[PDB]
RNA sequence: AAA
RNA sequence: AAA
């Protein structure tokens, strides 16, 4: 009945952290980066990471190191689970009792499950670090605390970061009601010296057309002694100061060389510089393309679930005139099932354009514009897909004006546009040709 | 010469009366019925009918009888026109001058066209007797007099009758808002001893759910004393008192035996009691009266349709097919009637002849008359039910899928319509 | 004048 | 972390 008891402990072993096998190397790197450049909860996660890679002994060393720095119950729960897997269950029962004693003394309603806001935050931070699939739960953890202690600085920050990252998933949807602006303001108010939270508020203000006010918080963060640099670089890049951003990123890269986020941002800077020259040399343009591919390729190498970086890679190979590699990466993208499923719209859309312009294959452009549209969630890319589809369909009707398929697709377009009368008119016109 | 002068008179010859050829015998009969049981206008109209029969000499008699009883101008005008066709130019000019002086005396703006409400009414009574193709003009003639004399009793009745008959054409159209109730009420008030108007108000009240108040006018119109029996028989027929309605019709038929309206109402009574081995005696009677009304007025589309439907009751599919085919070749004045023609022929093909294909053809044709009505809805539902039968035996039929999407469009369910249109276009991709 |  |  030890297993039955261990499953009631609140710790990383029972939090159902969604960690894909391919995300394991990157996760470990991101944890270690946090050890140095950002303290108990972080070593607990590192111990769990070490466990999942078959290094229980080295995991205990991270748990024992975590105990040196009520929040101890998570560390005791990981110990219990650890000794269980190692066959040393006699020691596991000890830490089970240490948890029960604290639960007993605090009038906790459960034998081993400690109900308190400290553990709620512990669960939120772990989830917030192990991938976007957990962000809804992570927000719930911090929101649970703020429901009773609305001015709590820790949960106020965790809630704002979670809400901010969830707004990023929906940044391109048409609804686009960003609910993280005020939570961030409150997070900055209750953590006045936390630059990480200040930069996020600035980026969210930049998202809302308030770039000016956002930059004020950017400078305040740069006044305190990689996380500020990596996110500040994004603010400057999107503002236009691409050279300033590249500088901040290369500095941050010295501290955290394995950061896929930095490599991705770095590539986006070179891409921005490639456009600068284009709108204006050839050795410089080819130089930046070769550098952008290098970093996009480095991000996809370290975190192959980085679907978006994989897409910027395939698109950059097009800029380089390397169609065999663009096709190669697009074929990988087409096999994915992104966490943010809306991303698949952009995959199909940009592959549709690739077919339309590089391959001059309107048949396949139509196929992939439809697949992007088949993800019904309204977005900017879905509108572009409907318009591009409308263009090719109209190009096929100016040749063969009685094409059954083109009359159906056009009537389908009008349906998506909300014009139902013209949709029925073309569907009916097509069904008459079908009568043969 | 004198022609351009004749075309300016206001009389039957210049009122563009729309009288189909097949309707001439029934018109002459209804004119004579009015002469005897309902008076200068009817003889003028009677004179015009004779001229159309090729009996110009017979017409001069009815015009001479008319003057024996400013409305004289209509008669004088018909005289002018009658003598022109007969070659008596000098005699026509004599009546042209008689009209010119009256116009001249009354400070009339035109030389021969007399403007006045009396002749506006005379024109209305003529239009109102020569078929429903003229009732819109009739209503206008009477609405012109009320425009400046809102209490004129004559025009108040002519406008109420025209408005009532027009409301009859649109009686089955959806959301039809009758504009004939208050015009009838006013007509009743300004003509208290005219039972004709009273019964019409009762029937219109019966049409508007106020049958109780309507029956009051029925008995009141019957107190003072054939035309009152026609429309009273309808009131009691539609109320359920079929026995009393049959009595009134039989009495009225003795006075005006050639009335197609009476034969039609009789056949409906026999049909009503039928619903409640002896039916053959009843079905044979209803067929005899529908057949009689159609014989006397071939353009009686509605009666011709009740005839075809009764041969179905009699089990004579041969005569039903024959009568329906004559109906299908018609172009009724009330085009909405064509919805019922196709609908009932569609049911005949569906049930009696066991041909859903032709049932579809005709349900569609009834629907293609876009005017919303009761029959159009039944045609959509019949088409729907019928197409669903096709889809239960065979789920992937292109036409059946297209028709079911077309049905949902008519019903206003645009989502289901787009659906079945789409999953049908997928089959079309082969 | 069916409805 | 593209948009």
């Amino acid at each position: 009945q030890v297993k039955d008891s261990l499953e009631q402990l609140r710790c990383h072993f029972t939090w159902e952290l969604s960690i894909d096998d391919d995300e394991m190397p990157d996760l470990e790197n991101r944890v270690l980066d946090q050890i140095e450049f950002l303290s108990v909860g972080i070593h607990n996660l590192l111990a769990y990471v070490k466990h999942l890679k078959g290094q229980n002994e080295e995991a205990l060393k991270s748990l024992k190191e975590a105990e040196n720095l009520v929040r101890s119950l998570v560390t005791w729960g990981n110990f219990a689970w650890m000794y269980y897997h190692m066959g040393r269950l006699a020691e596991a029962q000890t830490y089970l009792d240490k948890v029960e004693n604290i639960c007993k003394k605090l009038s906790n309603p459960f034998r081993y499950r400690m109900e308190c806001p400290e553990i709620d935050c512990e669960e939120g931070w772990a989830l917030l670090k192990c991938g976007g699939k957990n962000y809804e739960r992570a927000k719930a953890c911090f929101e649970k605390v703020l429901e009773v202690d609305p001015e709590n600085p820790e949960s106020s920050a965790g809630y704002a970061i979670s809400a901010y990252r969830l707004d990023g998933f929906k940044l391109a949807t048409k609804n686009h009601k960003p609910f993280s602006l005020l939570p961030l303001r409150q997070a900055v108010r209750l953590n006045p010296d936390n630059g990480y939270i200040k930069v996020l508020l600035a980026l969210k203000l930049q998202d809302e057309g308030q770039e000016a006010e956002g930059e004020k918080y950017i400078e305040e963060a740069l006044a305190n002694m990689t996380y500020v640099f990596r996110y500040a670089a994004k603010f400057y890049r999107r503002k236009g100061s691409v050279d300033k951003a590249l500088e901040l990123l290369k500095k941050a890269l010295q501290e955290t060389p394995t950061s896929v986020l930095l490599h991705h941002q770095i590539g986006l800077c070179y891409k921005a510089q490639m456009i600068q020259i284009k709108e204006a040399n050839r050795e410089k343009l080819d130089k930046m393309i070769r550098s952008a591919i290098f970093h996009f390729e480095s991000a996809v190498e370290k975190k192959p679930t980085f679907e978006v970086a994989h897409l910027d890679l395939a698109r950059m190979y097009i800029e380089a005139g390397n169609h065999r590699k663009a096709e190669e990466n697009f074929q990988k993208l087409l096999c994915m099932k992104p966490v943010v499923e809306e991303t698949m719209q952009d995959i199909h859309f940009h592959y549709g354009r690739f077919q339309e312009f590089q391959k001059k294959s309107d048949v396949n452009a139509i196929i992939h514009y439809l697949k992007a549209i088949k993800i019904e969630q309204a977005s900017l890319t879905r509108d572009k897909s409907i318009n591009s589809l409308k263009k090719l369909v109209l190009r096929k009707l100016r040749r063969k004006a009685l094409d059954l398929e083109s009359l159906s697709l056009l009537g389908f377009v009008y349906k998506l546009e909300g014009n139902m009368n013209e949709a029925l008119e073309y569907y009916e016109r097509a069904l008459r040709l079908a009568a043969d």
